[PDB]
């Protein structure tokens, strides 16, 4: 008479009667409907462990985005969502917590979900949390206790999935981007020989660094020879990542310091240790330059931290007996919307911008510091070579020449060197 039809948002049952609080299956449509107790289908909303979707339709084998949740959600074959495990959808395994969340951006046990939840399989990942890289192998689960051959290259995995780095596995050594050593290592006051398929050779005990040889003191490379003359000065360099110097007195004639380059931080924004060093070098007497890491892109900016540099200086009533360095690398914003211009003529302006600014407001003692690799490649111009006197290469030797500039100069040969009085690592140079 009137039966199995819908009248709106309303159903009439097989009998004649309205649908109420039930489920309904449409043989038109081949879709259940979950009718509510206001007798009209529920869509765009849960009714337990089912979704139903606009316009009623209870979703199966899908994907279904909830707004209120922020979440992902996965409809099984009978409707139900999944929820504390694992499911192969479109040849990609993913994993559903408690109350059906998708997870993602996380471990699941050995496991890691990426950003749109799918389980990783032969990818590297840091994991800040566990500060360290793991890799996740073709089964999805994390390496460990064993050894990788990765892009050509072999590392090894130590319990907790851990990449082994600066350390010896058996007769292999994990350097410190955890590839295994195949030629030659200098480290403990030793050289180490390598074969090509990695396992230890040869090892020779050297003296080497900062040797004291009967009442005098000299400098020698990793490659046995002498770096300046028994005048060579040892200079650190100290930032707000050393953490907070108590004992200055003891860190300079412990560790033999004649002077520290003392960041001022970088690009707008101040170093949080910069007050307390300044204030304590000042007292004691150390001589100290500084160094602004700079964020620059053009011109303005270049102006800009000069104009910074020359307001900490004041500020601090800074008695500069090294350089002010503008420190020059390769930057990169930690959200990487912005990075440094690949150009030798941009930098040429920067550098030639801050400089200037430095010169016309009374400060000539100032120089550019740079690693090694960019003065050879975006930084090799006459203008900016000029300026440096200060150069980073954590190598066996510096083995870099500079035509553009005559007289002392600093080599920043190690970032791994531990010293008394500084807790972790501490930038380490050569001045001759
Ligand atoms: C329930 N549908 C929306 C599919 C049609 C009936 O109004
Ligand atoms: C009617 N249920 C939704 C419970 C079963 C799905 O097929
Ligand atoms: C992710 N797998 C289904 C492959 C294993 C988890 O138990
Ligand atoms: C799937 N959720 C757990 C979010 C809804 C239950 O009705
Ligand atoms: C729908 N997700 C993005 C959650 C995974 C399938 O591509
Ligand atoms: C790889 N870790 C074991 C450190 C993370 C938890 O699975
Ligand atoms: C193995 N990676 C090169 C990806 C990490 C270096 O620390």
């Amino acid at each position: 008479n009137a039966a199995a039809y819908w009248d709106g948002d309303y159903y009439v049952k097989d009998d004649g009667s309205k649908a109420q609080s039930e489920w309904i299956f449409d043989n038109y449509y081949k879709a259940w409907f979950y009718i509510n107790s206001d007798g009209r289908y529920s869509q765009n909303e849960w009714h337990g462990n089912y979704y139903l979707k606009s316009g009623g339709y209870m979703a199966q084998n899908e994907w279904i985005y909830d707004s209120n949740y922020k979440s992902w959600f996965y409809l099984k074959s009978d409707g139900a969502y999944a929820h504390q495990e694992w499911q192969l959808i479109g040849n990609k395994w993913y994993y559903f917590k408690k109350w059906g969340y998708m997870a993602k951006s996380q471990w699941q046990g050995s496991y890691f979900l990426n950003g749109q939840g799918a389980m990783i399989q032969n990818e590297w990942l840091y994991d800040p949390a566990y500060s360290a890289y793991f890799y996740l192998k073709s089964d999805g689960t994390y390496a460990n206790q064993e050894w990788q051959k990765v892009g050509g290259k072999w590392y090894y995995f130590k319990k907790w999935g851990y990449m082994a780095r600066n350390e010896w596995q058996g007769n292999y050594y994990l350097t410190g981007s955890g590839a295994m050593a195949t030629d030659e290592v200098i480290m403990d006051g030793a050289r180490y020989i390598f074969a090509a398929s990695g396992e230890l050779k040869e090892k020779k005990d050297l003296n080497v660094g900062w040797v004291h040889r009967d009442g005098k003191r000299y400098f020698f490379n990793n490659r046995e020879e002498q770096v300046g003359t028994e005048h060579a000065k040892k200079i650190i360099d100290i930032s707000e990542h050393n953490g907070r110097i108590n004992d200055w007195k003891k860190v300079i004639d412990e560790n033999e310091v004649d002077g520290v380059i003392v960041r001022l931080g970088y690009s707008g924004k101040e170093d949080k240790e910069l007050a307390h060093n300044i204030k304590e070098l000042n007292r004691l007497g150390i001589p100290y330059g500084v160094y602004l890491y700079t964020y620059a892109e053009n011109e303005t900016d270049a102006e800009n931290d000069a104009k910074q540099t020359i307001e900490l200086i004041k500020k601090y009533n800074m008695n500069l007996s090294y350089p002010i360095y503008y420190d020059v690398e390769n930057w990169e914003y930690v959200n990487k919307s912005k990075r440094a211009p690949s150009d030798t003529d941009t930098w040429v302006k920067i550098i030639n911008k801050y400089m200037d600014t430095m010169k016309q407001a009374g400060y000539q003692n100032v120089y550019v510091y740079s690693y090694r690799s960019l003065l050879q490649t975006r930084l090799k111009h006459p203008d900016i070579l000029k300026h440096v006197n200060w150069v980073a290469a954590y190598t066996n030797a510096l083995e870099w020449e500079n035509p553009y500039y005559s007289g002392e100069k600093g080599w920043q040969y190690t970032s791994s060197e531990y010293m008394k009085g500084i807790q972790g690592r501490v930038d380490v140079s050569v001045w001759y």
